[PDB]
């Protein structure tokens, strides 16, 4: 048992209820932000607004421009003890259409025309974040925390992923266990984290077709960093730009991304971490970005499928860049023989499967999709890599089954 998802954003509310949380940079820089104070108090009543709804481990759906209230909407959706489902604003009307319909949302936060031409099932009451009835409806409910009593294993997201996309069931336990062990690595790996509270920034980059967004959102608040973001398209223009002036401390990219900008550490000049995975990483960004001494450079290994990222490694100028590291927190890996339970010798190659506080509940009625299953009588998941484990138990990326 664990410490709910929105633990972190009540106990610094709690500690430090001055210290930023969310910040959302326009112009292009402009920005704003909310108080812990201010994004728990909404939060809150975010989830008496959908209390009130009668909604109980129902899926909410979410299809919001990046703006503050989009936080404190996430945020509310687990507090209320309901299933967050991320809808990407830009997705193609046909394919949100299916996400509503497939999650079966109770109820859906959008602005902008989001929704514009999409087919509501008849079960979605929808909700205008920008409309003043909203608005002045949410300012109305109460603002103290919720009585957090769920069970463990209660779903905390839901997240699609590939032509029918699958829908990833991803618990309270998952996530919260995601952010113990995550908060445990990065506090080791880099240390000035801990001095960082009330003052660094998580920058939230990721799209919200990826659980990745999740991951750096509720990281900003576990170390009471503010997560700071802003419309991709604008971050993404200069990114150099991004990290320097919205004084980023912390980020999570994909490593070709640092290949196409040409970026250095001295383009972010307040960076102590910098998560990379999803791809290999080129010779040349490890020689840039792995010899730093103010920049931890950690490789991350994240199916959607065990929450986010299950394994991480700090890679330095020697290390190799298929190295995954090691488990995150209780996770154990297993390599087995790609058809069987059967574990191979330490150093052959075989197929990777988690077990663990991080491996999700399941796919979403798909009977037929394998990868997650019971192994002597443990929940698992059969990733699909191939991989081998280094002499000293760090894992090494081969390639796919
Ligand atoms: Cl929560």
């Amino acid at each position: 048992s664990t410490v709910p998802p929105s633990h972190y954003i009540e106990t610094w509310a709690k500690t430090h209820p001055e210290w930023k949380a969310v910040e959302v940079a326009t112009g292009f820089i402009v920005t704003e932000d909310w108080t812990y104070k201010k994004l728990n108090e909404t939060a809150n009543q975010v989830a008496n607004l959908i209390i009130h709804a009668s909604l109980h481990g129902r899926a909410i759906a979410v299809s919001l421009d990046r703006s503050l209230i989009a936080f404190a909407i996430i945020v509310g959706i687990m507090k209320s003890g309901n299933t967050y489902v991320p809808i990407e604003a830009g997705l193609p009307n046909d394919r949100k259409s299916f996400l509503l319909r497939d999650s079966r949302a109770a109820m859906a936060f959008v602005c902008d025309n989001n929704f514009d031409g999409v087919e509501l099932p008849p079960e979605t009451k929808v909700l205008d974040t920008k409309n003043q009835s909203f608005i002045e409806n949410l300012s109305t409910q109460d603002t103290s925390d919720i009585l957090n009593n769920y069970p463990e294993n209660l779903d905390a997201y839901l997240l699609y992923t590939s032509g029918t996309p699958k829908g990833v069931r991803v618990s309270r336990h998952n996530l919260s266990s995601f952010s113990d062990a995550w908060g445990k690595l990065i506090g080791n790996v880099a240390p000035k984290s801990l001095e960082l509270g009330g003052v660094g920034k998580f920058l939230c980059l990721a799209s919200r077709a990826f659980d990745v967004h999740i991951g750096e959102m509720f990281l900003a608040w576990r170390f009471g960093l503010c997560a700071v973001t802003g419309e991709r398209l604008s971050m993404l223009d200069d990114l150099p730009r991004t990290f320097r002036e919205l004084g980023v401390t912390h980020a999570g990219i994909v490593p070709s991304l640092l290949d196409q900008t040409g970026l250095v550490p001295e383009d972010a000049p307040h960076l102590v971490y910098l998560g990379v995975g999803g791809e290999k990483m080129t010779p040349r960004t490890q020689q840039i970005w792995s010899s730093s001494d103010r920049v931890a450079l950690v490789n991350v290994y994240g199916p959607t499928e065990v929450t986010i990222g299950c394994s991480a490694g700090r890679i330095l100028p020697d290390s190799d860049t298929r190295c995954i590291g090691h488990p995150l927190g209780d996770s154990v890996a297993h390599v087995l023989a790609p058809g069987s339970n059967e574990h191979v010798k330490k150093g052959m190659a075989g197929e990777l499967v988690i077990e663990g506080s991080l491996v999700a509940n399941g796919y979403l009625n798909r009977p037929d999709a394998k990868g997650f299953c019971d192994i002597n009588g443990r929940k698992m998941y059969r990733t699909g890599d191939i991989v081998r484990m280094d002499a000293d138990s760090s894992i090494l990326f081969l390639g796919r089954k």
